[PDB]
Protein backbone atom coordinates (compact mmCIF):
# COMPACT_ATOMS: atom_id res chain seq x y z
CA UNK A 1 0.00 0.00 0.00
CA UNK A 2 0.91 3.63 0.12
CA UNK A 3 2.39 4.69 2.93
CA UNK A 4 1.31 8.52 3.11
CA UNK A 5 -2.18 8.17 3.67
CA UNK A 6 -3.54 8.77 7.15
CA UNK A 7 -6.77 8.78 7.16
CA UNK A 8 -8.97 11.12 9.55
CA UNK A 9 -5.95 12.13 11.60
CA UNK A 10 -6.39 15.83 13.12
CA UNK A 11 -4.66 18.66 11.86
CA UNK A 12 -2.72 19.19 15.41
CA UNK A 13 -2.06 15.20 15.38
CA UNK A 14 -0.80 15.50 12.04
CA UNK A 15 1.66 18.62 13.33
CA UNK A 16 2.46 16.47 16.10
CA UNK A 17 3.30 13.17 14.34
CA UNK A 18 5.73 15.51 11.38
CA UNK A 19 7.93 17.56 13.97
CA UNK A 20 9.55 14.46 15.28
CA UNK A 21 10.89 13.40 11.50
CA UNK A 22 14.21 13.68 10.89
CA UNK A 23 13.80 15.22 7.38
CA UNK A 24 11.94 18.12 5.40
CA UNK A 25 9.83 16.64 3.01
CA UNK A 26 8.41 13.95 5.21
CA UNK A 27 4.68 14.31 4.59
CA UNK A 28 1.01 12.70 5.37
CA UNK A 29 -1.97 13.38 3.11
CA UNK A 30 -5.32 13.57 5.66
CA UNK A 31 -8.99 13.75 5.43
CA UNK A 32 -9.76 17.18 6.47
CA UNK A 33 -11.93 17.83 9.03
CA UNK A 34 -12.75 21.68 7.69
CA UNK A 35 -13.67 20.52 4.30
CA UNK A 36 -15.48 17.14 4.90
CA UNK A 37 -14.59 15.00 1.82
CA UNK A 38 -11.64 16.96 1.05
CA UNK A 39 -7.95 16.10 1.66
CA UNK A 40 -4.96 18.12 2.82
CA UNK A 41 -1.31 17.40 2.84
CA UNK A 42 0.97 18.30 5.87
CA UNK A 43 4.81 18.03 5.32
CA UNK A 44 7.95 18.73 7.54
CA UNK A 45 9.60 21.84 6.82
CA UNK A 46 12.59 22.68 9.92
CA UNK A 47 10.66 23.32 13.00
CA UNK A 48 7.63 23.84 11.08
CA UNK A 49 4.64 21.39 9.71
CA UNK A 50 3.26 23.24 6.66
CA UNK A 51 -0.07 22.65 5.32
CA UNK A 52 -1.70 22.43 1.91
CA UNK A 53 -5.38 21.96 0.56
CA UNK A 54 -5.41 19.85 -1.83
CA UNK A 55 -7.33 21.39 -4.30
CA UNK A 56 -10.41 20.02 -6.95
CA UNK A 57 -11.37 21.07 -9.77
CA UNK A 58 -14.79 20.51 -12.19
CA UNK A 59 -13.58 17.29 -14.05
CA UNK A 60 -12.85 16.18 -10.29
CA UNK A 61 -8.54 16.03 -10.62
CA UNK A 62 -6.45 17.12 -7.90
CA UNK A 63 -3.86 19.93 -7.73
CA UNK A 64 -1.73 22.03 -5.41
CA UNK A 65 -1.06 25.32 -7.56
CA UNK A 66 -1.49 24.73 -11.62
CA UNK A 67 -0.41 21.75 -12.86
CA UNK A 68 -3.46 18.62 -12.21
CA UNK A 69 -3.43 14.78 -11.52
CA UNK A 70 -6.11 11.92 -12.06
CA UNK A 71 -5.32 10.96 -8.67
CA UNK A 72 -3.90 11.83 -4.93
CA UNK A 73 -0.99 9.08 -5.97
CA UNK A 74 -0.21 10.99 -9.02
CA UNK A 75 -0.18 14.16 -7.12
CA UNK A 76 1.80 12.57 -4.33
CA UNK A 77 4.48 11.42 -7.47
CA UNK A 78 4.83 14.61 -9.08
CA UNK A 79 5.78 16.57 -5.80
CA UNK A 80 8.68 14.02 -5.40
CA UNK A 81 10.42 15.54 -7.80
CA UNK A 82 9.14 19.49 -8.27
CA UNK A 83 8.70 21.66 -5.00
CA UNK A 84 5.36 21.63 -3.29
CA UNK A 85 6.11 25.19 -1.98
CA UNK A 86 6.34 28.47 -3.56
CA UNK A 87 8.91 29.63 -0.87
CA UNK A 88 11.19 27.04 -0.42
CA UNK A 89 12.53 23.67 -2.51
CA UNK A 90 10.80 20.94 -0.44
CA UNK A 91 10.15 17.66 -2.13
CA UNK A 92 7.96 14.67 -0.78
CA UNK A 93 9.70 11.77 1.09
CA UNK A 94 7.65 9.04 3.05
CA UNK A 95 7.47 9.28 6.76
CA UNK A 96 9.98 7.06 8.30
Amino acid sequence: PEFWFFGKIPRAKAEEMLSKQRHDGAFLIRESESAPGDFSLSVKFGNDVQHFKVLRDGAGKYFLWVVKFNSLNELVDYHRSTSVSRNQQIFLRDIE
